[PDB]
């Protein structure tokens, strides 16, 4: 019934929605491959804090902010306004959280390329997700091809695996779980929908093709354990369709019914 719920959506809205959950389990199209989009970015800053526990000092290392490194980038709502100046690898991760594209092409430059990020992936179990390229091109996808695609089911284990898990320690969980807690993109999507008291931190992705609208999230039910929710949703036939945050409220409305009913 669930099931069905997932399907309606699926009805109204034309495309696929995938849905995983991850308790300390709703799922639907868990394995179907979706654009991962910007959602990337916590990949890469879960492996700048492990490359930081590897690499002590990192996470305070000055970084130039160059104009170059902006480009023809629209969205850079942080190293747009520090081009001339520096920044630490810690206020790119910030940024990149907060979806700074320049900030997260940096990371990428300073993690010491997109191989050695794909490796990070690979060492948190993740065998999905195939990322290729930085922004913006990440945006870019096939219909029938899984470049820069992820699923459900392994996104969401990847971001519990890096609040929660045993890749990163203590202190770095703990600035992992900050910084997609002071995230802002996701205020109409998972987050419109939770109740109030829950407490969230998430990454949302939107490509600008092929309806490609993502949100990744841990939650903290009231009087609960934390859990991690993703949420991804594509149109592969349709190129130009626009992003979709309503149906991601719907779904994470679903979601939120569904837990509050199992922790009564």
């Amino acid at each position: 019934q669930l099931d069905d719920s997932f399907k309606n959506l699926e009805n109204k809205y034309d495309g696929k929605i995938g849905i995983y959950t991850l308790n300390t389990n709703i799922k639907y199209n868990e394995s179907y491959h979706f654009p991962i989009c910007s959602v990337f970015k916590f990949l890469l800053v879960g492996a700048i804090l492990d490359y930081d526990m590897h690499n002590q000092g990192f996470l305070d290392k000055k970084i130039p902010i160059n104009q170059d490194d902006i480009g023809k980038l629209g969205y850079a709502p942080i190293t747009a306004k520090n081009v001339g100046k520096t920044l630490t690898i810690s206020q790119l991760n910030y940024a990149a959280i907060l979806s700074d594209s320049p900030a997260s092409n940096i990371l990428v430059r300073e993690l010491g390329g997109l191989q050695n990020l794909n490796k990070f992936i690979k060492k948190l179990g993740d065998n999905d997700t195939i990322i290729t390229a930085d922004e913006p091109e990440i945006n870019y996808t096939q219909p029938h091809s899984n470049i820069n695609k992820t699923t459900p089911k392994a996104i969401t284990k990847d971001i519990y695996k890096l609040a929660f898990g045993n890749i990163l320690d203590k202190k770095h969980k703990d600035i992992f779980i900050k910084y997609l807690q002071d995230n802002n993109t996701g205020a109409n999507r998972i987050a419109f929908s939770m109740p109030k008291d829950w407490i969230i931190g998430d990454k949302t992705g939107t490509c600008g093709q092929y309806a490609a609208t993502n949100d990744v999230a841990i939650i903290w039910p009231k009087n609960q354990q934390p859990i991690a929710l993703g949420i991804l949703y594509t149109n592969p036939n349709d190129k130009n369709a626009p992003s979709n945050e309503e149906i991601i409220q719907q779904a994470a409305k679903l979601i939120a019914n569904d837990l509050t009913n199992t922790y009564k």
